[PDB]
């Protein structure tokens, strides 16, 4: 029941984004916790998350943010463990901003940036999903059959219907 | 003596860029400290360094950095101090991530933000200069005189 | 009474967004002036405005722009004041042309530049307040309360229901 | 002899690309004045000599800027003249900032804008003199001649 | 009555735009014409276009396109006269494309170029106006008019009213 | 021995780029010219040669240009043969004016676009190559052959 | 009845803009098969259809991918056939992702790129079109029909009616 | 001894980029293997070593990839190890090309992508190395004492 993955976005409108991350995990079921922490407006907050995040049995962040994106990066800065930053869109630069605030971490402190959007939150948690099963076999199970699911899934070709 | 202004970079890599901002107060002889205080590296320095800014006497910070720029940010996050924020220019992107990491601030956390590079190291420095200023007449007149130089100094013609 | 800040812009269409620094800087109790200046349509008007600002006992000028946007940058131009500009969202740009015509200013004539929309308005009033704040006690109470306020009133976790 | 077109440009650092537009004048035999005017430096100067162009015979004013460049623009605001600005090259984003700055005017005070760097300024001497051509026979052949040359003179295979 | 600027486009979805270069040329009282030539679709029409407009009695020539936007700069290519280019706004690239492609003319055929958009077209009828003004004192009185009124018009004070 | 694809190019300046479609082209023995025609000054050049590509024989048409990149564009214009499009690289904006100007083709005429540089010559050459190769069963085989090697050459480890 | 052309794109969203290459190759009568092929969850489906093209008769291959568009590139790896990859438009980045992964093909693998959008689909279909034309007589007097109908098609002045 | 870390680059001249992610594998001694697999010139290369990566014994792949760089992406299309990318600059649009292609993987296929050049392949290695420290306690410490001493060598001033 513990959580071994930490969602974390700066306010309520990053949840449109990260509940992708969020539904994944438990689709997959891999215990988590949902939390707000702004790099901007509570970096305490933030600090103390990240420098804890470890010995409360956190394996993974996944951290999400827009326009000047510092969560995932601030986070990373605290914490040994792997940080997953997804980029927020914005609403003028459509996640530019967002994308190259995260993405260009300087040599030191990585951070392993997906999609800007939904398809990044979503893969944020596949991402996380891959590094907890190469040591949880039941998982890595788990994972393997999504991933077949989905390439069997394809169609062959596409409704031209009118 | 006491620093009134505090110049802070992520590294000595910021340094050819930063060290413009130093000589314009240097020049408009305003007491300041230069440090090197990295969000990525120290983050623990810079909560620290920012959070008692103020009680330290500081009035306004310059934060150069580049690339994923946290620097003015995250330092104005822990102050209520005027942050103002450099972007160095980045190898691959010309500090075009410094520019948006430092201005997209989202309302409620302030950064102003100056040009990519030296010109905007400079520009931070007597940007701090005009708000020392406002409360500094002795200041206030040597900005004046800078100002005047600066204008009176054009060439009317091209060499 | 007398106006210590002035927010100026160059048409009725930025008022949209510069609404949100007149918001702030009343909510902080700082007296200010809301004008329109436009650097393309009225250049003297513009020189006349900033070259009086500080005589007319002002201490701060907020500018917004978009677009070719020179307003800002004129006014920094003739006053030895602190000039904040605000980058207005253009329509195909996205305010792209407004962040660089207002933050590429060549050492010498200073612009401390905030994020583009709306979110710039309100950080150019907050910045022009910890300003203000530095030489008076009563605002720097306000606006420490302010900051203290916005970020003991973020929530701890995301309103996760569908 | 009276200088019918004038150049102008921020700084000294603008004089390696505007060198263009005065050679390509020169070439054509169009009396112009080539002289710094800084629209961040010398606002006044760029103010007086914009609401004078008209008076002292000027008709085209050719200005070229970088960065956040408002030379071409400001000018454009104080005169009915034709502006034709130039994007000077900056040293991070390549004149991208001094393009959108100058092109991006709002209707109602236009600027003819031409390409980043040495093309643009030597575009805006042939802009200004095909539109001088309009009014002067004698300039209008030399110009045909010139641009006669230029299509004759394209060689037809690589070297 | 005989035209002595001509306004271009590609198709009848750049009229929105050229519309208000036409519109600005009928305020001055300027004769002129209005055609589709299309670069991609018409290449001969616009080199017979281009090549015949002086002798035809055209002084300047708006031309706008929009994406790969080639008729300013062919149509320059052709002739002597002044050629003003107007950016017109593309669905993906917002007119970045049409600008870059417009604007980038190489050393010795030169395109002035106006904003992306309505205020584009707008501008290249005022500087046509402009240059025709040179050798027209009745037209140059009325553009110094109509630029007394646009300034004289700018309002002092924006309508804050909520 | 009569070439069945045409190289052209704006200028001299354009050989440094599109020198290494003509190096393809010759390595896998395809008969071709390469000439220089520019858009912007010799566009009747262009014109007469785009008209009359299919007439002489010519298959596919490579045409390399930078900034205001129109030369691929307006050649397929003027002819039904397959034209690829070689964006070259820029001072300033390094061939991103060059690759929107020539790719953002409107539905009607279109122009098949390569990569910005060197790398883009070397694939409308080999581009060139693969439509050839679908009705010459020996160049089909000499391509083949080519990719062959491309792929076994590839090392397994950095040095 | 036998496809020459092979148009794949990588799920169903991107059939809305592949429908106009399959619309025009039907207008040019040119046989075709229409197939949904995924880089990214069906890779071996990929590598099997591009390395059979050929041996099946198809003579050009038409790719629409959109983000990290992989579609058209990977195809050309694996076939000697010409490759025309179609940028499908991206939700943020506006296709600008989608165009860049698709045209900048290292030196040794190409890939004639096209316009983002629909009108990149149509002239991919186009560009088929004059490829099979060079050995194709009856195909290429219907394509040079279609072309100069086209140029004749051109209205010669827009429709300037309020 | 066998490798738990796979770093795969599409050419020789990405080794310049890639050879900071094999040094820092090295320095935190985790066994890795360094090869050149090209998604363009050796796809069913990538496709068996992806393929088999985890029966091999792999834990994480690291690959590097410039213009349009598809290496990650597709190696993550064959594999349900965590794929790493880092996009390597490229010569001209800097990188910007290597980063968007690598980034903006759809839903269902992740990499987990790094800075554009030398950063990223140095943070490439270091978040295979946090990955791992996972569930190797050995590891887990040389990566604290890695990071505690990049936080603690930063300088205080600049020189």
């Amino acid at each position: 029941s513990a959580p071994v993955v930490g969602i974390i976005m700066g306010s309520q409108s990053d949840w449109e984004t990260m509940r992708h991350a969020d539904a994944l995990l438990t689709e997959l079921e891999i215990p988590h916790e949902t939390l707000i922490v702004s790099a901007h407006r509570t970096p305490d907050r933030l600090a103390d998350y990240a420098r804890t995040a470890a010995e409360r049995g956190l394996n993974v962040i996944i951290a999400g943010a827009g326009g000047a994106a510092f969560l995932p990066g601030m986070c990373a800065a605290w914490t040994r463990l792997p940080v997953l930053g997804v980029p927020v869109e914005s609403r003028a630069l459509k996640g530019m901003d967002s994308l190259l605030s995260i993405v260009q971490m300087p040599g030191g402190v990585p951070v392993g940036t997906l999609a800007i959007g939904a398809s990044g939150a979503k893969n944020a948690a596949l991402l996380a999903a891959s590094i907890l099963a190469l040591y949880n076999p039941a998982l890595a199970a788990r994972l393997e059959t999504w991933r077949a699911l989905q390439t069997a899934s394809v169609p062959n070709s596409p409704i031209t219907e009118d």
